[PDB]
């Protein structure tokens, strides 16, 4: 790892190290948090991990992919971080003094586009999608590659990043927002309208929440531990992506049975003209 | 910055540095490379500036938004380059001693899968695509997380993420060969398919040379100077990049005047069926 063990010399004015190839930095020596908050984290850890296994197992039993990639990458993540939750580059020890979790925006990198794809086709009726779907993608790629830009960086060039990140997110939840809405109005008129809108309150309260937590973290003001910051990420990583894909699985469920029992019935709507789906022609 | 100058002591196995806050380790004091790389690479960033200037103000006389995109992010990147191109966290100095080019791989996060989009779409043709252009997406972008991942690690870790975003590269490289083909056979007969030839040709040769330059530079066996591996990135960038959105907005230049000359003919050609466009009925 990194130097922990050092003199101080010459009143408090010089530090000295073991030549032993080491790095050292007095900033990344500061406490994570409470042993009450580590171990709360550990408890969610496992709680998150038996929901995705959990989850792998119900999926096995169109195709759903992309609720079978974010479970893979979860379960996965799970296996790096019960071993090197703290290590490099898990946690990035850079030469500013800052700690960025690189095991968290990696992970965001690849399960928030996927679940992005899901929502561009939330009844998984072939080839739908739209070409708001790349601009959906492009956003989101850019919250993420700005807000750890931020995290990594300190002072004014973190604000700037996270106002590149918070420009990238406000477009991303507006062309979402009429995803759900036409969603709404082209699943049938029964329980699948429910989850539908369920889906979106999960999706933008969660997703609201990571720039929420980026500001009560070390990235901001540091109300939250590093320790305390990990628990709120796995409760909003619990709701953004093993609920979002139960709730999302269920009504492709619901679809599926709705267009072999009654077919594929369309009547067009206006809001933008959309093909509802009913059960008579 | 980080802590540059120190003392030796105890016959050189103790290192005494200022109590100033600031971070220390010896492996950040390596040279990045020869003046000669250094003025090198400092010729080629102008070059690429140029020419991603030249290209805005060419792009600005359906949309080809995917250009503008990247060329935005491009010489936003150089002015980011040319003030900040070693300091924190454009050059990631982890605790581990490592040098990663976190601006390097957060314009790949950035640009890359906007050029598959336009890969995706290579005629321009409203809402083409199909459901492909998602494994394209979500396997490119693993690429760059694993390497980067790789690339912040170091021994046997570093293969495995390295080997992780090589699976993932192979991945992308078939399913993007499958799009140049059917795009050969789906443009006119003329100069179109061409630059489609032509168009692949870059592709592959540059986006080939990144696994090559992450094995010669300092992430991997070191044949490569830091100054050396910013030099060969340049010039498969320019490529990939600069050239590569050239040659698919003359492409989709070629497509609109055949078909406002001829109409919008297509001869269904068998290989996986495609809608070949033709001249006359
Ligand atoms: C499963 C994890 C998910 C869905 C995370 C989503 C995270 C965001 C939408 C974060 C957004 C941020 C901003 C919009 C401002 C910049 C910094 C943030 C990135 C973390
Ligand atoms: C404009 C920059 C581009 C198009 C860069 C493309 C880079 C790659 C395709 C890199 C691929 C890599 C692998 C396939 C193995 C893992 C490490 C690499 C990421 C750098
Ligand atoms: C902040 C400004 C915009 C960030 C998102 C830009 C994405 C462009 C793609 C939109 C599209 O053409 O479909
Ligand atoms: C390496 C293994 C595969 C990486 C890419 C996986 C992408 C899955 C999406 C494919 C699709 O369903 O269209
Ligand atoms: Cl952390
Ligand atoms: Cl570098």
């Amino acid at each position: 790892l990194f130097q922990t063990s050092y003199t101080l010399e010459n009143q408090g004015s010089v530090i000295c190290i073991p030549n032993n190839g080491q790095c050292f930095c007095l900033a990344w020596l500061k406490s994570n948090g409470t042993n009450a908050e580590k171990l709360a984290a550990n408890i969610l850890q496992w709680i998150s991990f038996a929901l995705s296994a959990l989850c792998l197992m119900f999926y096995g039993y169109t195709c759903g992919w992309e609720n079978i990639y974010v479970a893979t990458i979860q379960m996965i993540k799970f296996i790096i971080e019960y071993f090197h939750s703290f290590d490099e580059p898990a946690v990035i020890y850079s030469s500013n003094g800052n700690k960025t979790r690189w095991l968290r925006y990696a992970s965001w990198l690849l399960t928030c586009p996927v679940i992005l794809i899901h929502l561009s086709n939330l009844t998984g009726l072939a080839n739908d999608y739209n070409k708001r779907t790349m601009g959906l993608l492009v956003s989101d790629i850019g919250t993420i590659v700005w807000g750890t830009t931020a995290a990594l960086s300190k002072g004014y060039v973190r604000v700037i990043f996270f106002l590149m990140g918070l420009c990238y997110g406000i477009y991303t939840f507006f062309n979402a927002a009429k995803v759900y809405i036409e969603a709404y109005h082209t699943v049938p008129k029964g329980r699948c309208r429910q989850v539908v809108t369920g889906m979106a309150w999960l999706f933008f309260v969660s997703w609201g929440m990571f720039p929420i937590l980026f500001i009560l973290g070390p990235e901001g003001f540091g109300v939250l531990s590093r320790y305390g910051s990990n628990v709120g990420h796995t409760i909003i990583d619990l709701m953004s992506k093993q609920c979002w894909g139960l709730l999302g699985h269920y009504l492709r469920v619901l679809i599926h049975s709705h267009i072999l029992i009654h077919g594929d019935i369309r009547k067009t709507t206006k809001l933008i003209e959309v093909e509802t789906l009913v059960e008579d022609e």
